[PDB]
């Protein structure tokens, strides 16, 4: 058995209580639909697209051509010719129809402190806050840097750049001054929008403080918006700063909607790669909106009356997706969770699951297994609409799996592992909510339009048929492919699409079994997951390298119980200080500086040389004798 993973691994139906329960009517009628259009959107996609996009999506002008260009072109354009807008298929034509329909179902990081957020008081919100933009002078095409929390506030502000044509740059607030920085001056934006403070699990963040240090080093920022989150006494800049709530009274409830082509950016998320700085991954308008329409219709089974809970940061690109794009251009209502899922206990998803009645739950396995750790004892709660269960960043494997599908589901829910990246925008290989028979650990079958091949890793040639393993990479084009790398057009050909010319390139290798079902193996790359965070090894030496005392710097990833893989460093010293207890707390603390406290290593071992680097030696072993000795202690 070439793909071991699949094993004597059984494929699980669908659970009949699935369709009894269900609300309403699948999208699908079984998997010979799923077949039959998969077939058609690989075969004829121009065909397929055309009537996906037409079914999904609000244009303003229709499209001339689905599709232009080629992966070894880099030229790719979807919906040619076409005018629209990503608010008004957010929002506009949701309050045009149904306005007291809930949108957004804050659930504030104190329990019992949250609101619900109507699709016309969204409208509202969104267009005074686009009013304070323009006057401001945010023009189309502008970039606008984002460093909001977990709020409906940071829908707001997506939606409303969206709607005058900015281009907005979410910053995850878990980044430090320097990595806001960076991002703020790369994408060269002269607005930025923040909280005073940020809230979570209990704990302030000084998001002001912290956005106050980074504009220090970005002279282009003329205007910083400041929501009152918390009400604290925060430092303010006169001339520069200016109160959210000061500012929307002043303009009016409604504006229009600026008419973007399809090819007009929507925004840029900023993400770490194998080498280099990380890159401001830039999506187009038209096909990243049909692709997050169609994967939340399709693999989630959303309908207008559910309500849909991811529980990913707007900081990332499953929070741009399927928090803020996917269910509200489909209509239904949205969760925005500003806490943890163990604030104030562990009961903390389940609590919200219960009160909302969520429909469909997003969910990183970090979190499953953090909270199977704490126990069954703090899952008691009936939720009784729950019938998807969703797992995104890494396989959900055995023991979690079970444990998702029968303490969490009730063998009630259909648990859908989703594969797919930033790079992709949305869903590329996993199960459609409802239909696809599943197996643990696995991602399943192809979403549609996506043609995934299994690349010999040296060669470079295709393996076909089924029981293969290599690289994973797509043979063709799809509506929601990152189109470029801001301002690096050609290190986004020479990392996506010239390794493998004619391909993409994912990074990422995989196993295609008997039954033609994935098996994801992860990241071939110098890129590490650690509790669902894409980290870039390079730039975490970049980091250690900064202290005055670090001379060289080796960082891998290691398995690890909890966070899947844990990053621990190697750093060689200048010129050798007495103080190495006392080096380490520093070099840690660079990290959290440098980056952010979330990618800070576990630990920092001090050798005297290090093993190019050979990084492949350190990853099994967690002066070659010496360091399996250093190790051991
Ligand atoms: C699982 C999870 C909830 C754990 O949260 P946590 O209790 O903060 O633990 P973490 O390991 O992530 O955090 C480590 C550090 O990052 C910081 N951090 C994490 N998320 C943060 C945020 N949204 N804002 C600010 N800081 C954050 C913590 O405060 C902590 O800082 P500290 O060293 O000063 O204590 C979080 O890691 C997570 O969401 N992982 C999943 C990512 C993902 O794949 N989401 C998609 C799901 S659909
Ligand atoms: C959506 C977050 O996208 P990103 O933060 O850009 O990370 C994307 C990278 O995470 C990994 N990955 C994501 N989903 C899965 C999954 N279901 N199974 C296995 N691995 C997964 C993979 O290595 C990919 O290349």
């Amino acid at each position: 058995p070439v793909v071991v993973e699949a094993h004597q691994v059984d494929t699980f139906d669908v659970p009949g209580v699935f369709y009894e329960n269900h609300p309403h009517e699948p999208h699908l009628s079984g998997m010979n639909e799923y077949n039959q259009l998969y077939q058609q959107s690989i075969n004829d996609p121009d065909t397929f697209w055309a009537r996906m996009a037409r079914d999904l999506i609000t244009f303003e002008k229709d499209f001339d051509k689905t599709h232009i260009g080629t992966l070894e072109g880099g030229d790719n354009a979807w919906f040619v010719g076409g005018r629209l807008n990503a608010s008004f298929n957010c929002v506009d034509r949701h309050a045009m129809r149904d306005p007291n329909k809930v949108a957004i179902i804050y659930e504030a990081d104190e329990p019992g402190h949250g609101r619900s957020i109507t699709y016309a008081e969204l409208l509202k919100e969104v267009s005074r806050l686009a009013w304070v933009m323009k006057s401001q002078g945010v023009r189309k095409g502008d970039t606008v840097a984002i460093y909001l929390p977990m709020i409906p506030e940071a829908i707001f502000a997506l939606l409303a750049c969206a709607r005058i044509g900015a281009i907005h740059s979410v910053v995850f607030a878990g980044f430090s001054s320097d990595s806001l920085r960076d991002r703020t001056l790369d994408a060269r934006s002269k607005f930025i929008i923040t909280t005073d403070e940020g809230k979570r699990g209990g704990k302030v963040i000084g998001t002001k403080k912290i956005v106050d240090e980074a504009l220090k080093q970005c002279p282009d920022v003329t205007n910083c918006l400041v929501f009152k989150r918390t009400g604290a006494d925060v430092p303010w800049t006169k001339g520069r700063d200016l109160w959210w709530h000061e500012e929307v009274d002043k303009y009016p409830n409604y504006l229009p909607a600026e008419s973007m082509d399809s090819e007009d950016p929507l925004f840029l998320l900023y993400t770490s790669g194998s080498t280099g700085k990380p890159k401001g991954v830039m999506h187009t308008t038209a096909g990243y909106l049909v692709g997050a329409a169609a994967t939340g219709k399709y693999v989630f089974d959303i309908h207008p009356a559910d309500r849909f809970f991811c529980g990913g940061d707007v900081g990332w690109i499953t929070g741009h997706t399927y928090v803020v794009y996917a269910p509200l251009l489909l209509g239904c209502t949205t969760v925005v969770f500003e806490s943890t899922p163990a604030y104030p206990n562990f009961s903390r998803y389940w609590d919200v699951i219960e009160k909302h009645k969520v429909t469909q739950f997003y969910v990183a396995p970090t979190a499953l297994r953090l909270l199977k750790r704490a126990g069954d004892h703090h899952i008691n709660h009936e939720m009784k609409d729950l019938r998807i269960l969703g797992s995104v960043g890494e396989p959900i494997a055995a023991e979690v799996w079970k444990w998702y599908h029968e303490v969490v589901g009730k063998r009630q829910a259909h648990i859908v592992d989703t594969y797919w990246q930033t790079e992709t925008g949305s869903h590329v290989i996993t199960p459609l909510g409802g239909i696809t028979p599943t197996k643990p650990g696995s991602a399943s079958l192809p979403f549609f339009g996506i043609d995934p091949v299994i690349l010999d890793p040296v060669t470079g040639a295709e393996i076909p048929g089924n029981d293969v393993e290599g690289i994973l990479a797509f043979r063709k084009p799809w509506p929601s492919m990152a189109r470029t790398v801001w301002g690096d057009h050609k290190r986004y050909m020479d990392t996506y699409l010239n390794v493998y010319k004619g391909f993409y390139f994912t990074g990422d290798g995989a196993g295609r079994d008997h039954e033609g079902y994935y098996w994801i193996r992860g990241r071939v790359d110098d890129v590490v997951n650690v509790s669902g965070h894409r980290l870039s090894t390079a730039e975490i030496e970049a980091a250690l390298i900064e202290h005055h005392c670090v001379a060289e710097a080796a960082v891998v990833g290691v398995p690890d119980p909890l966070t899947g893989q844990a990053v621990h460093a190697f750093v060689a010293l200048k010129s050798g200080n007495d103080n190495r207890e006392q080096l380490q707390k520093e070099l840690i603390m660079q990290v959290r500086k440098s980056i952010g406290p979330f990618a800070a290593p576990k630990v920092v071992f001090v050798i005297d040389d290090l093993p190019k680097i050979m990084r492949r030696i350190l990853r099994k072993i967690l002066i070659i004798d010496t360091f399996h000795e250093w190790k051991k202690a």
